[PDB]
């Protein structure tokens, strides 16, 4: 499913992401935009052999099990395919664990390079929240 900007904002808010760990909603929407272009089915393989999954491009080396990443840690205890669902619950629950792991949102390379330090509030402009 390819979410619309405000549609995603609403879903993430509903799932408790607004200001989770001090990160406003605009940060999460900006991250999803640049990580997957709001597409829940997005996947991208990395050089180390791991793969990033879904709306928030969660990596198989640490967070989920895809059965083909030797050394995967599976910290969110879920098959990576669960992160591609049209329902973002699994992705959100796992993201909460990731952002709490010590490096905050820096865990998302696109957030660090394209969202961090920008006016993220613009990402939720005009949305009925
Ligand atoms: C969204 C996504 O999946 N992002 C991936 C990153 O999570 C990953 O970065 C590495 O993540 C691990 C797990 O959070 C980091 O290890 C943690 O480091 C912190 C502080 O340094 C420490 O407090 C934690 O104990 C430790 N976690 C454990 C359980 O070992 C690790 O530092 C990150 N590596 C780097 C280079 O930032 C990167 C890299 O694989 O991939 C993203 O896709």
């Amino acid at each position: 499913k390819v979410f619309g900007r405000c549609e995603l904002a609403a879903a993430m808010k509903r799932h408790g992401l607004d200001n989770y760990r001090g990160y406003s909603l605009g940060n999460w929407v900006c991250a999803a935009k640049f990580e997957s272009n709001f597409n829940t089915q997005a996947t991208n393989r990395n050089t180390d052999g791991s793969t990033d999954y879904g709306i928030l491009q969660i990596n198989s080396r640490w967070w989920c099990n895809d059965g083909r990443t030797p050394g995967s840690r599976n910290l969110c205890n879920i098959p990576c395919s669960a992160l591609l669902s049209s329902d973002i619950t699994a992705s959100v629950n796992c993201a909460k664990k990731i952002v709490s792991d010590g490096n905050g949102m820096n865990a998302w390379v696109a957030w660090r390079n394209r969202c961090k330090g920008t006016d993220v509030q613009a990402w939720i402009r005009g949305c009925r929240l």
